[PDB]
């Protein structure tokens, strides 16, 4: 049900002009990666603010699922990413571009997505030693009035987030300003 979501962004993300809901498209997919190291299964979590202005979060946690979901006949996955925190959905919905990485089972899974459609079904494309999830996502600018991410405000919930959940270490990079801050309580 994503069509309701970007017919009516302001019910599932918040205000889409003062800048509150595009970080609020950050802080769900943090929220995701924290949420991961609750459960004792994620201690790293590195947030990008890319020079062409994209954001990606990526966690050391267990990966997403990447087996067939019986009742939707595709990755667990792409049902996490498609179908209705407010979930990663709303952020994929929202976005023009996500791209999603899973690491797990030794194998490298990907998957992009249009304004929430999946381009292709999640694909092996390499092998690894790592566990984890990475997304990166493109707010739409149809969605968004304001899509530019202020350093200052993701910097500001993610000091609040290392000091709620002391031994994850949060990473954040701005390369448009050759930035890096280590919050790790
Ligand atoms: C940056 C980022 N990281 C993650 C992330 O790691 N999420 C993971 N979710 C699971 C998991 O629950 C799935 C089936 C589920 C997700 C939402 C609601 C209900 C169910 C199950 C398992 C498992 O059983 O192994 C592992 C994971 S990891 C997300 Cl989402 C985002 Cl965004």
């Amino acid at each position: 049900g994503l069509d309701a979501v970007r017919k009516r962004p302001g019910m599932y993300i918040g205000d889409t002009d003062d800048g509150t809901g595009l970080h609020h498209m950050v802080f769900e997919v943090v929220d995701n990666a924290i949420d991961e190291a609750l459960a004792g299964h994620c201690d790293e979590i590195i947030v990008t603010i890319h020079e062409d202005e994209s954001v990606s979060v990526s966690d050391n946690g267990r990966g997403i699922p990447t087996d067939i979901h019986p009742e939707e006949g595709v990755s667990a996955a792409e049902v996490i990413l498609t179908i209705l925190g407010v979930g990663v959905s709303v952020v994929n919905a929202l976005s023009s571009k996500l791209h999603l990485t899973i690491y797990r089972a030794g194998q490298i899974h990907e998957q992009e997505y249009h304004h929430g459609d999946p381009q292709y079904p999640l694909r092996v494309i390499g092998e690894t030693d790592n566990t984890g999830t990475t997304v990166r996502f493109w707010p739409s600018a149809e969605t968004f009035s304001q899509t530019i991410f202020n350093v200052e405000i993701l910097a500001r919930r993610l000091r609040e987030l290392s000091f709620l959940n002391a031994g994850v270490r949060i990473v954040l990079r701005d390369e448009r300003i050759n930035l890096e801050h280590v919050y790790d309580y």
